[PDB]
């Protein structure tokens, strides 16, 4: 529980941080780097993006509990967004909502 | 071996990325965020910074092998730099050398 959640939290936080402090002119280039080089796909999150939860198997819900405690109670953790499989974790910068998608 | 190394690689890569694409005016502020919020201390690496290897115990050398395969053959991995304990991993942006220090 704790260990997996800690790693996922670290990834989301470092990714959000990279975006937060990014040179606005290089922000699109940064998103390409994160995806290709770090395997981290960032997307804007639209209010109408649909999602499906990870199953209640193994320690998923405990992992999810620990992630929200560290990232924020309103964090969405999902196994798909708009029918696209992955490990999906939402985050925010100010008024802007985002997804991070990782490979399962 | 693989798993620990993969996580450390991810941290170093995301950290380097954040720095690489950072707004130059916010770069010092970014370093504060990484340290306080992500527990990642970045330092410039000076050619005369001394270091001490992690012991050859457990799977340390295998972890180190996997880290270098992903980050670069010239990567230094150390248990201390200038007598300061931690998990230290070097990285570069162009001509500039850096350390990342994590808690053990
Ligand atoms: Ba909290
Ligand atoms: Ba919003
Ligand atoms: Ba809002
Ligand atoms: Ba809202
Ligand atoms: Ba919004
Ligand atoms: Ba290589
Ligand atoms: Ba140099
Ligand atoms: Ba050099
Ligand atoms: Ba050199
Ligand atoms: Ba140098
Ligand atoms: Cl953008
Ligand atoms: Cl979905
Ligand atoms: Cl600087
Ligand atoms: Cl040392």
């Amino acid at each position: 529980a704790q260990r997996v959640a800690l790693q996922l939290v670290a990834i989301v936080k470092l990714t959000r941080t990279a975006l937060l402090y990014s040179d606005p002119d290089l922000r699109r280039a940064l998103l390409q780097d994160l995806e290709s080089n770090e395997g981290v796909r960032v997307y804007p999150r639209e209010k109408t993006d649909k999602f499906k939860l990870q199953p209640d198997e193994s320690v998923n819900r405990l992992i999810e509990h620990d992630i929200r405690s560290r990232l924020g109670d309103d964090t969405v953790i999902a196994q798909s967004v708009n029918d696209i499989p992955g490990v999906w974790i939402s985050f925010k910068i100010d008024d802007d909502d985002y997804w991070v998608a990782l490979d399962r």
